[PDB]
């Protein structure tokens, strides 16, 4: 039993809710919140900008030190950093950004990072400003992640479409 509330169960291990991931993280304080990161960990907008703003820019400060030490992530890759006031840990995962021309096949590699964590609160990778089709992202999630994932979808209209079209 865990503390996630109001989710629709899609599969054995995937759950979905119309929610603001920032507000959901603030309430649940999950072990892991996933950030929709880019390779530079520049958290300017979308989910990343919202998560970083909620940490009062502490996420960005920590991220800048990470990059100065380690260099950029790979598209499809991830790193574990602090969850600050939102979660124990933040798993920064880089999905391909279609608006940069990145290969959508890398979306499966991106979701594989979730399998290193037993339970996660996450957004749909490569959705929103990353330019992928969220219906496709949900399909890849369900077909790739085997650990327990609670998906937060900000837009109510999109949430209803994702549920109604789910096979
Ligand atoms: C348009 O709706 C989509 O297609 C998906 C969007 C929105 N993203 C989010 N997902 C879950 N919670 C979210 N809180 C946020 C707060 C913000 F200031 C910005 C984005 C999000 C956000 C996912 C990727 O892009």
């Amino acid at each position: 039993v865990n503390s996630f509330s109001g989710y629709l169960k899609l599969t054995d291990n995937v759950y979905i809710k119309n929610a603001d991931i920032v507000e959901e993280a603030k309430k649940v304080k999950p072990t892991v919140v996933v950030n929709a990161a880019n390779v530079y960990l520049k958290h300017g907008g979308g989910v990343a900008g919202a998560l970083n703003k909620a940490t009062n820019n502490a996420m960005q400060v920590e991220s800048d030190d990470y990059i100065a030490t380690n260099g950029p992530l790979k598209v499809g890759g991830s790193c574990v950093l602090s969850g600050h006031n939102l979660a124990k840990h933040c798993l920064h995962v880089v999905g391909p950004n279609v608006n940069k021309g990145e290969d959508i096949q890398l979306l499966k590699s991106a979701y594989e990072n979730f399998n290193q964590h037993e339970v996660l609160l996450a957004p749909l990778l490569s959705a929103g400003i990353f330019g992928a089709d969220p219906i496709h992202s949900l399909r890849v999630c369900v077909d790739t992640v085997r650990t327990n994932v609670y998906l937060a979808v900000f837009d109510k209209n999109l949430y209803d479409k994702l549920v109604s079209s789910f096979l």
